[PDB]
């Protein structure tokens, strides 16, 4: 088998494997790059996402969230707080602040274990899941709002039609701004693209052990866990990597930069930081291998979670009982 040992692999296509999205990934799995349940891909370098970023900052951040943590240091939950909108100009001056800026710092492990240490006595605010694109219309490589559909790829493979759409959203983010352990939606793969500013690391459980992350998080969380049978679901929960390592959970991390695209897999769990200011697009996306993930991917029905009108079809088609029983938390 290959990548036994579910290492984060990097890779560096040419600007002609670049051409055929779906090839590409199915080239990846081929050297086992899913088993990490993350990689990395560098574009090559005659590509580029667009000319410019000169003009984004009347972009709007309708609803800015201010990310506020409650427990300790490397165990803890965050809720987020609705903030006053504000444009990308006015969100960047604020991450620029003194008093949200990034700390001086020695290099990326140093301010790794500044955000570790001190994250929870501070408040960063968040841009999220903004629906839009910064990918120029002309890009046609690794184009994220021209993706094939998860929709037509369920179509493709089981031969039914359903409604819905997927399209990119847009993350704006400034020090210590978060994103808490989760897998995504129907345990679906997703893109991320970091189009400028500052870094973002990440950390990730291989996939065949993502249950040991699960059993964890209901010892940790214990309320949580009684409430909901799915809670990590409700992406609120942040275990720290020297706790990870305390009890024995697998996992890898690694630090993305400016142009490069990281890809999430099926059933890959995976929590992380930005550094500074930066912005992000990413989207959900299927291939013929997600299927049997979709099928038995866990679900909040706490009414926690209550997400995209597009799940409802997945559910419904490719989990007929569990669609049932819900309908017996979205409503
Ligand atoms: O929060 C939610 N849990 C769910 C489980 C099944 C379906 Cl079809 C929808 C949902 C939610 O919105
Ligand atoms: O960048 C973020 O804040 C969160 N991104 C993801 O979880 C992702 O791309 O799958
Ligand atoms: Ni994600
Ligand atoms: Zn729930």
């Amino acid at each position: 088998a290959q990548n036994p040992n579910c290492n984060i692999m990097i890779f560096h296509p040419t600007k002609e494997e670049f051409n055929d999205f779906d090839k590409y990934i199915a080239y990846m799995e081929s050297q086992g790059a899913h088993r990490a349940g993350l990689a990395k891909i560098i574009p090559p370098k005659e590509w580029k996402a667009r000319e410019t970023y000169d003009n984004i900052s009347e972009i709007l951040i309708a609803t800015p969230l201010q990310q506020v943590a409650s427990g300790r240091a490397g165990v803890f939950t965050q809720y987020h707080k609705k903030k006053k909108a504000m444009t990308v100009g006015e969100y960047r001056h604020l991450a620029n602040s003194k008093k949200y800026q990034t700390p001086p710092h020695q290099n990326f492990e140093d301010l790794e274990r500044k955000y570790w240490k001190n994250r929870i006595y501070n408040s960063p605010i968040y841009g999220a899941d903004i629906s839009g694109s910064l990918f120029d219309e002309n890009t046609k490589q690794w184009n994220l709002g021209h993706l094939g559909t998860i929709q037509d790829l369920l179509e493709k493979e089981c031969g039914v039609v359903i409604e819905g759409v997927n399209t990119p959203y847009l993350y704006f983010g400034m020090w210590k701004t978060t994103f808490a352990w989760h897998t995504e939606d129907m345990d679906l793969y997703s893109i991320n693209y970091l189009h400028l500013g500052e870094p973002k690391t990440w950390y990730v459980v291989p996939p065949e052990h993502g249950q040991r992350l699960e059993r964890l998080a209901r010892e940790l969380f214990p309320g949580s866990s009684r409430g909901c049978g799915a809670f990590l679901r409700h992406k609120v929960a942040l275990i720290s990597p020297t706790v990870l390592k305390e009890n024995g959970i697998p996992f890898n991390r690694i630090t993305q930069e400016a142009g490069e695209f990281m890809v999430t897999f099926p059933y890959g769990y995976h929590a992380g930081f930005n550094h500074g200011f930066n912005c992000a697009e990413a989207i959900n996306f299927a291939t013929p291998r997600w299927i049997d993930y979709g099928k038995m991917a866990s679900q909040c029905s706490c009414g926690e979670a209550r997400v995209t009108f597009s799940m409802d079809a997945f559910v419904r088609i490719l989990q007929p009982e569990r669609y049932d029983l819900w309908k017996r938390g979205q409503d």
